[PDB]
């Protein structure tokens, strides 16, 4: 097979709930918040070793807290059936901010841009400005392009949005009026995109493959790779903890280690037997990281301290 | 209800595993080993954050690996059915022991007395010393006294089994050649006794109360105390961290501690909700610690580094 990893970094987490956990966010290297199904919203105040479960007091526990997001003590949650929460104060009190019922789809991703401004995006890919705590709504893009894939962000704020069937793609960046569609230049359909830290795009395709757009002309793109040189169900996300070194992350405990930006891939062996499917990677920083998977479980970066 | 418990030291693991754990012990405090159910067995170079499955070539996989015991790089295994694992280089390599196969009951607890020696107990309370890895042994307690409802030993070495149904307790340490039954003094049946660091004796009784042997006679006791000041389930286990610092793990989430020695208790309310019963509490430092849970779940101690 490929190469078994030398270190495993991951500790797989359950938390106190059963529910699935779908994004976090934080307020500074120690303090941060996590969200979920059925109504799920847990605190972290020691870089998120340990959670502490906070309820919040409403007529419905149904909501999919789907997109959580700080800056600084400044924080938005954005959930489905149409949930909208606000915080100034690092989350010790949360307000509901209406939503117009109008509003077309469900709220998918919420991202807070300080000063009381925060973009939203719903499930169908309208996305919305507001420049004061949610009280008034611009669009920024009025048109919905339909349910999402997958949907990522740039460094610098663009965005990235797969097509329902995977047939083709999508960006958007503030001054556009409208998403600019792109042809898919692989006979596979598309599964997820995002970024790298330098901007380029990457793709995962259907079938374990993975590609890269070509610096500097992101319309073109590089060779499919096979990061398991096999044929593989499929990969789920790919995040950078550093330029170099790349993870890879799907199903039933599939994850995946490059060191060289990519090019080749090593199999984190010890965490195939974690009983969760591992579906979103986000890095904090070099040594801060995460993996969510499903009904509680989630993987905790450990930076290797045995030499220290 | 009681107070709740000011901060939460306790980080569930899912280990990559869904079998339960039975026992651990650690050859140094980044080196340790645990054991299962389903043969399982992992290690850990990390002090416990993170764990390398390991598998042994064997016709069979349904062990209960029940009992690990390490004294520096010298280490036992015991399972049942019948089975002896030995090791002298810190597990990199286990070797069988062959067992008698009229051994009364299976294997239930053995203890490293470094230099080749080790005790073993089994499921029915007879005692076999071996000092010479294994090769020979002898019965030190050869009338069983039947299934014990839990086992422990004290920092000099004696043991505590209670009875089948609860009804009594009975105690052996070296220089005695049979058990030594005691009545028990409460009207409840006993669930589980250990000893304290001062090597008292310490009782959880069925209706969630515990109970002190007192100080130099320890065939009388302190009075009943309820920790939870209510009708609970009932308690699983009680160990200590440190002198004064006490802990008491039951089902479904329950953990309480103490700070005044088992006088008074908080609750632990941030791992109520971690889907697991905490079966058996294993502290191997102050800053390091274990409770053991079902489905491959369990608790690592974090000492609160907050204002370090």
């Amino acid at each position: 097979a490929i190469p078994a990893l030398d270190y495993n970094p991951w500790e797989a987490i359950q938390l106190p709930t059963t529910a699935t956990i779908l994004d976090m966010s934080f307020i500074d290297r120690h303090h941060g918040w996590l969200v979920g199904v059925n109504a799920t919203l847990m605190e972290t105040r020691d870089g998120g070793q340990t959670w502490e479960p906070r309820t919040l007091v409403l007529d419905h526990s149904d909501y999919r807290f789907n997109s959580v997001s700080f800056q600084g003590n400044e924080g938005w949650i954005v959930g489905e059936p149409p949930i909208m929460l606000h915080t100034t104060d690092g989350g010790q009190s949360w307000s509901q901010i209406p939503l117009d019922p109008k509003l077309p789809g469900s709220p998918r991703l919420i991202k807070a841009l300080g000063n009381g401004s925060a973009e939203m995006i719903t499930n169908v890919g309208a996305i919305y400005r507001t420049k004061d705590s949610g009280k008034n709504w611009q669009a920024l893009v009025q048109e919905a392009i339909g349910v999402m894939r997958n949907l990522n962000r740039s460094p610098s704020g663009e965005y990235v949005a797969v097509s329902s069937r995977g047939s083709f793609y999508s960006t958007w960046e503030p001054g556009q009026t409208a998403w600019e569609p792109h042809n898919r230049t692989t006979s596979r359909r598309l599964h997820n995109m995002g970024f790298t830290p330098d901007g380029r795009l990457w793709m995962i395709v259907n079938g374990g493959k993975i590609a890269f757009s070509d610096p500097d002309n992101s319309e073109n793109w590089g060779e499919l790779l096979s990061p398991l040189r096999r044929n593989s169900v499929g990969f789920l996300d790919l995040a950078y903890r550093t330029p170099n070194e790349v993870w890879l992350a799907g199903g039933a405990g599939a994850l995946l280690c490059s060191q060289d930006g990519g090019q080749t891939w090593q199999q984190d062996v010890d965490v195939k037997k974690v009983p969760s499917n591992f579906y979103k990677i986000l890095f904090f920083s070099p040594d801060q990281g995460f993996i969510l998977g499903q009904k509680g479980i989630l993987l905790r970066y450990v930076t290797d301290l045995t030499a220290a």
